[PDB]
């Protein structure tokens, strides 16, 4: 099955599938069930910015989020994503949505990601400060859209720009990354993407998601909603 | 047909063909006929390096090679690739052998490409400083080969390290990179690599070269030796 | 006497020094009277960004200045900034009033300098996208000041934001460049800012700048208006 | 007193100060006894290599240093750095020689560090590949010196090539260094470098330091030996 590490925008409170009852970012590894999480205080239709960083050496995954004028939450967790990714993946955004909805619109997106064995480490960085109707380096999957105002809509928003629900959507970066190998010396990534998320009924769901996964990844059956595109179950 | 551009490192004079009598670099537009070259002093088994250069402001591709304590050989020539080539392109390395041979042999390989419409270009660039037997950001076509010590290797090698005749093949990244659109204000890309050219007898054959093509290019047909692995004919 | 290579932004036509008779982007080689001009259609406050690029391979100085929405204008000139400028520089902005103003406000302002004699090159890059009030690996000189909106004010303006007259100032990175050498076997640099030109009466002066110039370099007696803050006289 | 953040290479076991019983990597924080080791296999004259890296999200220090073909010694340390050092500081390599002795040879150093408050981090990036005999955007302290074969020589060696006793030396980039502020929401920096440590006698001393200290600082006194340039005292 899938391989997934995954950092989330958890815009939803799933109480009984073990998220804290409240907002929140996580780091998710192979499961919904985040392995840590930290209370997000997200502002309805603010443009909010996401950073997520990992090197070999510290093998601590950290993801901070933040809007404009406002405090941030910061999220941390020590794994050695060598032991748990394969040494090919592809890296990407999800989102979902479900009973309740909410516009998971991507602004920009940016990655960079280094391999060391003299300083000739190999590396992959690509930014999309705007996306074009034809993005052909990226491999859309589920309702995922791009072009409409220069962004990415992961999930289905009607064309008068009400977010739909029970959508699902992915993009995925079109060239494999190389994250590790059997000689690796030191490695490391780091990802940030604007992001836009409007809800206007009372609370939005379900979530983003920036992610790795094994590179032949495409939306699990059963993944909606809370499972924010990424799990077939909530284990 | 391909719609190629190309810098190419041409170390066998094809005379009736055009090449000026003397191993050069040259710039390609559509043609293996050079619209610019200059006389490049090849050090046989040595490692050289190539810096190739444009931006759509100054609309002037640019191309350097250069061995450890020897003079360079520079070349430049003025042209709109914004009218030349697709918005979408791919980007490689070819090389071909003929009669004669040499290795083509590629120790490294950067790439950078920034697109402008506020500093939110778009960009792509990738280095590889080492080739691993399994290079999945690599379409590898024709008798190209990754892994052998680290290297890439374009053109037919037999275990013992030496070249073989009538060998042709191509590296491309496998992302399609985004040179330019409707809207664009500034573009450019800059490419570097390290190359060892090896040939026993008396003198080699045929060439190296960056290029950037239609993003489903492959080995024309009738495009060894001479043509380099970018032309299908010699006009 | 100073060495002084520039790009000017040059907001008012002095016909009799030289200038074309409207608004332009220059090309300026140890003088104010341009080897090269663009007609430039300034638009009176409103957020414009440049960008300036060179390398050692093509030795063409190119500039575009773009707004939002609207036609670029671009300007190219082939000097061998090798042979004219000294192998250690600073790099900088400038800007003017005289009878005539305009706000000079710089909103962010990035640099990139390569040297390269393997991919060893020395590099300097730095970027602001926001000035602080002590902007310690800044040079302020005549009337320039740091930290009014997380801008940089090359001239005078009033603490209401109106512009004053006959003000010079520029800002040069702290750390000196390292843009040639001996060995060279090729350099490029890369510079980019975002400026606000706001001029209340019917039309402003004097312009802006970016420049090279040898380390020491400060405003030079005689140097407001017209001469941006980088010239002695109008030779 | 100076604020003194470092990674050491500690090549010297000073046991009667903390040290443990053989050669190691630490992570010094504002004193000689280092936070954290880890076991450090030096190989005599080979060229090394130590990456560090820090962000403010995840507050781990790192380093790791490495030799070809062997295993590389890694040592990480949990440290709020906002809270440690000051908003400005200047960043260098620090070495010393005592009793004992070894060349503090630097072959190459690159340095990177941003900070952030839409995607407009401040930046300042450098990569020296190659030192020239005049390296003006280097502050060097006691008795550091550049251009010996292209190299950073940290401590004093005779023209011979062998190394002397009692020697320190420390190179600071000239620009001084925006690590925090205020209102900051993420901060991160990256550095590397090559040495080369080359004792002909049993066993060398003392050992390199990449080092982050306010703008003002200078060798200490009392600093030499197994104090690396950084510490007046051992505690
Ligand atoms: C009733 O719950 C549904 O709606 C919520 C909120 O959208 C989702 O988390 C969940 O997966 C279901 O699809
Ligand atoms: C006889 O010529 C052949 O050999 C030379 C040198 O290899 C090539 O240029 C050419 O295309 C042919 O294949
Ligand atoms: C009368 O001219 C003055 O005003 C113009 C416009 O500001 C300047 O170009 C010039 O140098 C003088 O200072
Ligand atoms: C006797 O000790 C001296 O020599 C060792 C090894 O060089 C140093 O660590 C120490 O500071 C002293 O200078
Ligand atoms: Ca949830
Ligand atoms: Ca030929
Ligand atoms: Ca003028
Ligand atoms: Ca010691
Ligand atoms: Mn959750
Ligand atoms: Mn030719
Ligand atoms: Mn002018
Ligand atoms: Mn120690």
């Amino acid at each position: 099955a899938d391989t997934i590490v995954a950092v989330e925008l958890d815009t939803y409170p799933n109480t009984d599938i073990g998220d804290p009852n409240y907002p929140h970012i996580g780091i998710d590894i192979k499961s919904i069930r985040s392995k840590k999480t930290t209370r997000w205080n997200i502002q309805n239709g603010k443009v909010g910015t996401a950073h997520i960083n990992y090197n070999s050496v510290g093998k601590r995954l950290s993801a901070i989020v933040s809007y404009p004028n406002s405090d941030s939450a910061t999220v941390s967790y020590d794994v050695d994503l060598d032991n748990v990714l394969p040494e090919w993946v592809r890296v990407g955004l999800s989102a979902t949505t479900g009973l309740y909805k909410e516009t998971n619109t991507i602004l920009s997106w940016s990655f960079t990601s280094k391999l060391k064995s003299t300083a000739d480490a190999n590396a992959l960085h690509f930014t999309f400060n705007q996306f074009s109707k034809d993005q052909k380096d990226l491999i859309l999957q589920g309702d995922a859209t791009t072009g409409t105002d220069g962004n990415l809509e992961l999930t289905r928003v009607s064309s008068n720009g009400s977010p739909q629900g029970n959508s699902v959507g992915r993009a995925l970066f079109y060239a494999p990354v190389h994250i590790w190998e059997s000689s690796a010396v030191v490695a490391s990534f780091d990802a940030t993407f604007k992001f836009l998320i409007k809800s206007p009924d009372s609370e939005p769901a379900d979530g983003i998601t920036f992610f790795i996964a094994n590179i032949d990844s495409s939306i699990p059956s059963g993944s909606g909603g809370r499972l924010l595109g990424l799990f077939p179950d909530a284990n």
